[PDB]
């Protein structure tokens, strides 16, 4: 029940994420363990947030796919900094990740896009994500028309559709407790008596709940 | 299964929130229907996000309680704009709220604070939220000491502990669909052929998914 510095799986917070993520995936009361909230903002400090799915992770960071012309994509292109929240209610656990964002190479975005179901590919060609549209019939009609156009052909990836990778600068591991005296172990890239060395350029510290 | 403009419960998006919130509360597969992700950022555009609990809502906005000296509280005091995400996975629904934030009156914060369990009150006096601390024993020791100090007495609310209210400027209602052709009905305070009048100064529009 205690979450303690001496029982970390790893002092590389990406590997500690992998350990917790695996526990979430193994939990039958968790539906999408890779659902996350992505927080973005304008350069002038106006924040926004939405659910997204994590599509891959490792040393270079946390990957996701979206339309670059969406509201989030205009913010990320103008202000390439973001934060992620993973919340696993049945495990009483939260993971926060903060870092800069860059676009994935076009070739990786093409490969990912053509791995999706064909109906989802056509949906991305239909949708100018976050633009105002008249009604839901507009989507249904254009979808049906593109189904006809792409019968027995490859669906081209929209130029505006692709991926981002968030390179972690801060990773917080949160475990809920009674009385709201939660356990918080927070890794940051970088020594005071409360600051500890992790792997590579990582440091970690406990934060008050 | 369709989420349609002609079947909105209300064109006052606070009342539409109330209708969806009630459905979530009625759903036995949802634990904390009032859990939400709060997104904040610095004036210079560095975003952050964390889970919080909604503690009340109505026409003046969405209320929550926290330590003003925390990381979120320093951002909100310097840059009084935020965004909220509600995600109800078993209902395939998301609600986003964007708006300015101000502090609740001290008298309301006192009333709320003394309605909490006494062990949670003492926990808030223990914790300088988001400050670096040496270890979890530091929390356990100080908690036990304050339990002794406040035996048979009232726990004073910390000066730094209180509430905020987010006054809604934008409210998005999202309903997931097959093929990722989701339904998005977004209310904003304010007419083009795709913009519709709601109650008071509200307008609403459908956004592409
Ligand atoms: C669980 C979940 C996962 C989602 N995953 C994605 C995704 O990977 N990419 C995406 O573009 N939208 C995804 N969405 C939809 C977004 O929440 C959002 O509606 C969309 O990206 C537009 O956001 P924006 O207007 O802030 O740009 C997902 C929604 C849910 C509820
Ligand atoms: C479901 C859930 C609800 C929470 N509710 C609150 C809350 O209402 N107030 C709060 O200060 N922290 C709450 N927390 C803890 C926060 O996620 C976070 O650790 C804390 O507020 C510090 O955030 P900051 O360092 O960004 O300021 C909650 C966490 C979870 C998982
Ligand atoms: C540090 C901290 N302070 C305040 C509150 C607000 O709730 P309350 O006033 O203690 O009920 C919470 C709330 C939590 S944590 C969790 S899991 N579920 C919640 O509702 C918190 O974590
Ligand atoms: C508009 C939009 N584009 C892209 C993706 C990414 O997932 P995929 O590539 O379609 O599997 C999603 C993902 C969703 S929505 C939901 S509920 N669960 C998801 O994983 C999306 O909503
Ligand atoms: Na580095
Ligand atoms: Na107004």
């Amino acid at each position: 029940e205690a979450f303690e510095e001496t029982h970390l799986t790893s002092l590389d917070p990406v590997k500690q994420f992998a350990a917790w993520f695996e526990e979430a995936v193994q939990c039958p009361d968790i539906g999408e363990a890779n659902a996350m909230c992505l927080a973005t903002c304008t350069r002038d400090g106006k924040p926004s947030a939405r659910m997204l799915l994590l599509k891959g992770f490792g040393k270079d960071g946390f990957r996701f796919f979206t339309n670059f012309e969406s509201r989030k994509g205009k913010e990320l292109d103008s202000n390439p900094f973001a934060s992620l929240v993973f919340y696993w209610e049945p495990l009483n656990r939260q993971v926060r990740v903060e870092g800069p964002v860059k676009k994935l190479p076009e070739e990786e975005a093409e490969c990912y896009f053509h791995s999706r179901p064909k109906s989802s590919q056509i949906g991305a060609v239909v949708s100018h994500q976050s633009s105002v549209i008249p009604d839901r019939e507009y989507l249904r009609k254009k979808n049906e028309e593109l189904e006809q156009l792409y019968q027995d052909q490859e669906v081209p990836k929209p130029k505006s559709w692709g991926g981002y990778v968030l390179y972690p600068q801060v990773m917080e591991f949160w475990q809920g407790q009674t009385n709201r005296l939660h356990d918080r172990i927070v890794f940051r890239r970088g020594l005071g008596p409360m600051t500890h060395r992790g792997e590579e350029d990582w440091l970690y510290e406990r934060l008050a709940p």
